[PDB]
């Protein structure tokens, strides 16, 4: 699906003639990882949140009311 196509290509982005080039005032490869941050941040927040999930489900808490709220407020 998309949001695959989007992770392998993610995946695949993740020499100091290469970092010495400049844009715009700026390193490049320090834009380029910038860049890179930027647009898998969604996936870092995906991932962090499933294993946020599968810690408490693991945890002592069952709170049923607390595990709602967590859950809608993920």
């Amino acid at each position: 699906t998309l949001a695959l196509i989007e992770s392998a290509f993610f995946v695949v982005i993740l020499i100091n003639v290469l970092k010495h080039h400049t844009f715009w005032g700026l390193e490049v490869w320090k834009w380029c990882v910038l860049v890179m941050v930027i647009f898998s941040g969604m996936l870092v927040t995906n991932w962090f949140m499933r294993l946020i999930v599968f810690l408490i489900e693991t945890n002592f808490l069952l709170r049923r009311k607390v595990l709602y709220f967590v859950h809608g407020l993920k």
